[PDB]
């Protein structure tokens, strides 16, 4: 679990969104596994605006942060799960590292701020849903 809080927005994995998230829906994209809902309180997270390919992510299944190199956002095949059939997930970045499903929502951060959140995993790789292109999160 986990979310990004920036301005009056909350960014979560779409497959973990709550009833309140859907009742205050701002934007959602099944192909990216993202959902953004509105909040009443102000968010203070800083979103990175860059092309970094190195950062640190939080892994709840190890209670640890790991430094990683990660690929540029791209269209990646994701095998079927209880939340989606087998499909291409867009704007996904991969790194060599550990993750389990409950790790979804952990933040990946570079020197510039929040890059994205844990979204996929398996075969010793971890995938992060990029949020650097969502320029509207800051206005
Ligand atoms: C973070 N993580 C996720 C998994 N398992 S998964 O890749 O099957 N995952 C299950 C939950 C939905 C995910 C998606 N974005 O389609 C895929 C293992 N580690
Ligand atoms: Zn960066």
């Amino acid at each position: 679990s986990g979310a990004i809080y920036v301005g009056n927005y909350r960014v979560v994995n779409r497959h973990l969104a709550t009833h309140n998230d859907w009742a205050n829906l701002v934007w959602e994209d099944s192909s990216r596994d993202l959902l953004v809902s509105s909040t009443t309180a102000q968010g203070c997270d800083t979103i990175a605006r860059c092309d970094c390919q190195t950062g640190v992510y939080y892994c709840s299944s190890r209670r640890k942060h790991y430094p990683v190199s990660f690929s540029k956002p791209s269209l990646i095949f994701v095998e079927a799960s209880e939340y989606y059939p087998a499909r291409y997930q867009s704007h996904l970045m991969l790194a060599v590292g550990h993750s389990e499903p409950g790790d979804c929502g952990g933040i990946l951060r570079c020197q510039h701020g929040v890059v994205g959140i844990v979204s996929t995993g398996g075969n010793g790789l971890v995938g992060f849903a990029d949020v650097r292109d969502l320029l509207w999160l800051d206005e």
